């Protein structure tokens, strides 16, 4: 081990006056290089929209789902934050277009879609639950799932929970290889988390990613990230209860970034 990134997560912790958890993960091994808090709840926010397509291309892959099956819905159906939705409420949108929108752009209305998809949020948890993970729970739809009331434990995962599920829905033996490489195709195109590990990221590596923000200063990232143009660890950082502004919430996390690239 090393203390410089930890040092980082504290000095993360004194400056936000709230808990950061951090866990770093070998993505082939599995192993732990490092942690913070690993067993400590966090909300998930939007970060649960990855787990969610997840869980629809596990049931394409048993042929349950059809990623180009077109889904039609109403305005009544727009929740706040639904960039791509509220742009096909005429035409429709795919199973695929669907999980782009949830994932490269957060759109809101696009997780509630596929959460019906699959019978709801309780649904989802019923998948991690069969696939290893007991402590990840999402419990309400968008946007009640972002409150972040303390203590609260509905819509909440642990760093490790967390990132060793992401491990498995990425690497893991569950989904098709096709099913891996759409999933990670997806974060791969996130374009809402710029100012996060991205903005720490040098030239040539790889990052595919997905940010969450909900209420108390929660915000959080999960990423699959190495040097060379190929994925080698994974990342989760969750912070929740802050009181700073959102711009000092993402240095935070970016610093961190900066850190446990430097010391790779």
């Amino acid at each position: 081990g090393h203390p410089e990134t930890l040092v980082k997560v504290k000095d993360a912790e004194d400056q936000l006056g709230a808990r950061v958890g951090y866990i770093e993960l070998d993505l082939n091994s599995g192993k732990i290089l490092e942690s913070f808090r690993p067993e400590e709840r966090f909300p998930m926010m939007s970060t649960f929209k990855v787990l969610l397509c997840g869980a629809v291309l596990s049931r394409v892959d048993a042929g349950q789902e059809q990623l180009g099956r077109r889904i039609h819905y109403s305005q009544n159906d727009l929740v706040e934050y639904s960039p791509v939705t509220e742009k096909h409420l005429t035409d429709g949108m795919t199973v695929r277009e669907l999980c782009s929108a949830a994932i490269t752009m957060s759109d809101n209305t696009a997780a509630n879609l596929l959460l019906t998809t699959i019978g709801g949020p309780k649904e989802l948890t019923a998948f991690l639950h069969n696939m290893g993970d007991h402590v990840t729970r999402l419990d309400r739809w968008e946007p009640e799932l972002n409150e972040a009331i303390p203590n609260d434990e509905r819509d909440t995962t642990t760093p490790a929970a967390m990132a060793t599920t992401l491990r498995k829905l990425l690497t893991g033996e569950l989904l098709t290889l096709a099913s891996r490489q759409q999933l990670i195709d997806w974060m791969e195109a996130d374009k809402v988390a710029g100012p996060l590990l991205r903005s720490a990221l040098p030239a040539g590596w790889f990052i595919a990613d997905k940010s969450g923000a909900g209420e108390r200063g929660s915000r959080g990232i999960i990423a699959a990230l190495g040097p060379d143009g190929k994925p080698s660890r994974i990342v989760v950082i969750y912070t929740t209860g802050s009181q700073a502004t959102m711009d000092e919430r993402n240095r935070q996390i970016a610093e961190i970034g900066a850190s446990l690239i430097k010391h790779w």
